[PDB]
């Protein structure tokens, strides 16, 4: 009745001395398997030896002040609230309306939103890691700046951005208007898709922001300025003629400094938003962020946005613009853009697989309110076309069921290649991938399709086929999902852009 | 970071309204998703409105006693090692040998294998839940039987289960040795992916057995006995017909008796194999084995095993046996398979994209040394071609650098169809899948891709495309990993299978 | 109409191994007035008793609520036998469902509830019998996934807990006759309706 000792306890030393394996790879480096034949190297492309790991996904987002179609839209009741906010609590007779002051409470979050940015450029550079090198090159790479000219100017970067610092926070905003501190918590954070070292990496950057145009008596229109996409190896310079394209029409201005000031006494200055600091020291660090994460698995992609120098064949006038004129709409702010457009005047087929309902996805079972509303913030579901204008159309445009406080408009990944000398590649993608028919992009999609999966709370694609004439539905994995309609996103849709432009208590 | 939503905590309500969303779809049925945009009819397969969830991988294993060539294997260790405990240190009979023996032993081992198989298939069939209409028909496809036949006859399989365990006490087997209670914990578990509610299941079925031949004075074979496959729909009489041509010549024979006798006098009744019996009230519930996940993470299929009636051109003596011969090799056990057969008479070239070298990823960053030996257990690696006799020959066969207790040979998934009866559908596949030029195979590849996703330490894919006369790598989710070379891997098959075949039941080694 | 046919079956089965010297009735007469060949249950009593069970097993497939005291009342009148004065050699009363409730979805145009007859107490059948009627029942639910829903949505809403549990029998299960003023004071002022309007009638 005595039960003897085992085999694995007899001989520890050789289950020990077996199973002593080198774990923990470092990612941002190429490796080769090797053969376990050896013979099949006469098979050349048949045996796969490769493994490229990605580090770096950039989410790349347009900031919006949700959907305006009348002064009915959220954005013009909160431009309401807090013009009675601001007017009530300032001694005078006030030269600008209320619109006004909303369009610059939105151009002062494109100027947070910039300042972010490139902070973000100068606090990512110190970053180092062994058992990471894709820091801090690829994260830069990602952001569309000169890697190298941030090392080699690194005073003139730490004078440029304190400038921005100055120059920005010298204007009002409100600090208890969740819009700027859901911005800066977007674009100020590295965010990791696991807690682990060698994880990878997701950020969050403008592909464009808003510059503000005065019309003068024909009112205000809130116009785009792109910013440089990964792969540009853009300088010090290209950064300053944007800011300086950013500021041009608000720096020295007398109605920006009135509005500012108002702002100022009816906020105090503890109640401001504050832009931060950067010296040699400054670092921010890859956090764990599960709402992040989740609002990044549910984000659908909307496209580019449109400019007035895209050529559209079937579709003239349908730039982005947030506009604000007496004579439309009884000066309302208005901005409803289409979407679908990605450049390259045709149609982008792979957008037709963006018009089935999309699956919110989470873990676990019980879903708190705030988790279910957060996840929702970078989902956008299209809900018609557009119709277009001459009976002669190329691309195909869709209008939404309205959107948050951002869109999505790219995805940006960053791996390394498995030729030589394996620099960085990058591919940019939106959910809905097309796969056309030649044999250089089946594997290519498959290994995007592999980079993809990497990502812990990869955004769900979507795969259409140029011979099967048919897209595949989410590739993604699903743990507890539900169905959304449209009209279910359109009332957290409101209720979020409601919750972000809200002021407190007093008249 | 993100201090919370002041406007959340003001107006809870309107944010309670606003997200009351039906989560918890039960898996197991077709989910339409609908149309964003109504008008999308008109792009019709360029919209997916589909939604069909898997629940059942089934890894579809041989039971090995390990690569054998010579005598110093470790099948042949275990040999010595039992003949000298079961012959000299207790009186046992002087007219078998060492191999006789062991391979009475390796004989024993599908039995105990056949019973937990017919007992999984017994206990599956009486559950049923509301959250996974999979349960229990698509454990039941997958096993290969009519899951009609297990309810109308769930008293006839229920006592054939039990009679089983009763006849296969008649021969004595030792119980310290634990290729038997491996082999039996594996193939009658039902084991979840990630231990929720409506998780995946995955299980372990035999796709043959090895039933034991007698030769007389010239040897002694154990040959394959094929089971059922994922489509079959046997009833209890084929089950019965197949367990009556397995101990159709062990209870005749005399040796086997006289082995038996052996076995029980030295071992003991205390120390022997006790298939235990089942009543109605037996149910399996499914387990959350993380030990069992990174070996089904990591697992390599070998390919379909070799008949003897199996066409093969230019390699006409390669079938799967288990023999021995006193006059041959010393005497020694003989298991040298060839692996990456498909079944046809042809090259199936996705085995050429399993030449490269593994990778082996745990979660975690801290892998004890039991965790890495068991996550290497259904892996294996090719080592080189063998050699066709002849110049002409269609297939590519494949010897291995050594092997654990158990190949894989195959894993089947069960999900549901997207088309209109959205009944159960049947996939069967490798590691390595080939995708050949034709327009429909990239939609059902992908779909087979993002069903295969779906599990969670699944098996990691290696994906050939005939357009392109290129394979891609391991179609996985990485995590802490290393690259395995083939001789790491078979020194750790070296330290499993004299684990599993040790008894600590004998006197040796104290 | 499951759990009735289930507690019918049990019946049946509990029936049959009542024998006793001061009552000849017991129990073919019982067998013969729920409609079962009597010979049957006693030549084939293993393949009743495990039928009785597998029913009871299926039927937990579907959730359905056990604070719903129809359900209770249901299997307490279709499985007692009940005894008339409380003596030695009284007299039984039964509970025999004449027809079922059979499931049938006509699509977006609506849902019934038809009659599946009962076999009646002349007409000597099998298990064989029993076995195609359970099959008949449970044909047009164990294949709708509205009814899949439904059993998913009343098993999250309720618990697994507060669910109707058909418990299991073995072979040692037997009912006693019982005495019952309740079921006594029913049957007393009982009114009978008639037979059931079928399509075909």
């Amino acid at each position: 009745t005595r039960n003897d000792v085992a085999w694995y306890a007899r001989y520890p030393h050789i289950l020990e001395e077996a199973t002593r394996l080198p774990f923990a790879y470092p990612i941002g480096q190429y490796y080769d398997t090797g053969y376990s034949v050896a013979s099949a190297t006469e098979w050349s492309k048949y045996v796969d030896t490769s493994l490229t790991i990605p580090g770096v996904m950039c989410v790349n987002f347009t900031p919006t002040p949700g959907e305006s179609y009348n002064k009915n839209s959220p954005i013009n009741i909160a431009a309401q609230n807090v013009y009675t906010y601001v007017r009530h609590m300032n001694s005078g007779h006030a030269n600008y309306e209320q619109a006004d002051l909303m369009m610059y409470l939105l151009a002062m979050d494109s100027l947070y939103i910039f300042h972010s940015y490139v902070r973000k450029i100068l606090a990512i550079s110190k970053l180092y890691t062994p058992v990471n090198k894709y820091f801090p090159r690829a994260l830069l790479v990602a952001l569309g700046v000169d890697p190298e000219d941030v090392f080699a100017n690194q005073a003139q970067w730490e004078y440029f951005v304190n400038m921005v610092a100055y120059r920005a926070g010298a204007f009002a905003a409100p600090a208890s208007m969740t819009y700027y501190e859901r911005h800066a918590w977007m674009s100020n954070g590295l965010y990791v898709d696991q807690d682990v070292t060698r994880a990878q990496i997701y950020m969050f950057k403008p592909t464009m922001l808003w510059k503000y145009e005065n019309l003068g008596t024909t009112g205000t229109k809130l116009v785009p300025l792109m910013m440089p996409k990964a792969g540009d190896n853009r300088k010090l310079v290209d950064f300053q003629v944007l800011f300086n394209n950013l500021v041009s029409t608000m720096l020295g201005d007398e109605d920006f400094g009135i509005m500012s000031g108002d702002v100022f006494k009816a906020f105090g200055a503890d109640g401001l938003v504050k832009l931060l600091a950067v010296d040699s020291t400054t670092m921010t660090l890859p956090t764990y962020d599960p709402l992040i994460l989740a609002q990044i698995h549910s984000a659908r992609a909307v496209g580019a946005p449109i400019l007035e120098t895209s050529t559209l064949t079937g579709f003239p006038g349908r730039q982005w613009q947030i506009t604000q004129n007496p004579d439309v709409n009884n000066g309302a702010i208005i901005f409803h853009p289409s979407f679908g457009y990605d450049g390259q005047d045709h149609e982008e087929l792979s957008f037709r697989a963006m018009c089935s309902n999309m699956i919110l996805n989470l873990p676990g079972e019980a879903h708190s309110a705030e988790m279910i509303i957060e996840a929702t913030r970078l989902a956008t579901m299209f809900q018609v076309k557009a119709v277009p204008a001459g009976d002669t159309s190329k691309p195909v445009l869709y209008l939404p069921n309205g959107f948050g406080t951002e869109v999505v408009n790219d995805y940006t990944m960053i791996s390394v290649d498995k030729a030589t000398p394996h620099d960085l590649t990058i591919h940019t993608f939106f959910n809905n991938i097309l796969v056309p028919n030649a044999k250089e992009n089946y594997v290519a999609n498959l290994e995007l399709l592999n980079n993809i999966i990497q990502f812990d709370w990869a955004p769900q694609l979507y795969l259409t086929y140029g011979i099967a004439q048919e897209s595949f539905g989410p590739f993604a994995q699903l743990n507890d999902w539900t169905i959304l309609t449209g009209e279910t996103l359109a009332r957290m849709h409101e209720v979020c852009v409601t919750s972000m432009f809200d002021v407190p208590q007093m008249g």
